[PDB]
């Protein structure tokens, strides 16, 4: 299971897919990535199409 993250950072936007066994580990896994960019604030989850999304 691999969800798709959508970075809606104000000064930065992107998107990457990560492999996670559950939604919990998926929240920190992606968060760990965004951190390497400086995008931390509100986090959303689209269980409708397996697509993660975050917006600073």
């Amino acid at each position: 299971m691999t969800y798709k993250l959508i970075l809606n950072g104000k000064t930065l936007k992107g998107e990457t897919t990560t492999e996670a066994v559950d939604a919990a580990t998926a929240e920190k896994v992606f968060k760990q990535y965004a951190n390497d960019n400086g995008v931390d604030g509100e986090w959303t989850y689209d269980d409708a199409t397996k697509t993660f999304t975050v917006t600073e």
